[PDB]
């Protein structure tokens, strides 16, 4: 499922990430448009042989299982797979763990380089929320 910009921003208000850990919601909807384009099939391989999956990219080096990826992690425990549902629930709750971990949104290349310290705000303006 490819979102709308506002419907992704009121399904991640729902679950609970307006202002998680500090980030407002424009944060995370700009994220995940340099991501994954709103796209929940999004996927890419990384160089080392992992790969990102779903709205936010999620990296099976660490977060979830694809069952291709040797000596890798499973924090969020759960097949990558789940990551591309159009239900951003499993995406949500793996982010939630994910942006707890330290380096906060960091964590995401495209957040540092495109969304850090620009006027986020704006990825929610005109929305009903
Ligand atoms: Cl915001
Ligand atoms: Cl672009
Ligand atoms: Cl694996
Ligand atoms: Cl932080
Ligand atoms: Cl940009
Ligand atoms: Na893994």
């Amino acid at each position: 499922k490819v979102f709308g910009r506002c419907e992704l921003a009121a399904a991640m208000k729902r679950h609970g990430l307006d202002n998680y850990r500090g980030y407002s919601l424009g944060n995370w909807v700009c994220a995940a448009k340099f991501e994954s384009n709103f796209n929940t099939q999004a996927t890419n391989r990384n160089t080392d042989g992992s790969t990102d999956y779903g709205i936010l990219q999620i990296n099976s080096r660490w977060w979830c299982n694809d069952g291709r990826t040797p000596g890798s992690r499973n924090l969020c425990n759960i097949p990558c797979s789940a990551l591309l549902s159009s239900d951003i629930t499993a995406s949500v709750n793996c982010a939630k763990k994910i942006v707890s971990d330290g380096n906060g949104m960091n964590a995401w290349v495209a957040w540092r380089n495109r969304c850090k310290g620009t006027d986020v705000q704006a990825w929610i303006r005109g929305c009903r929320l």
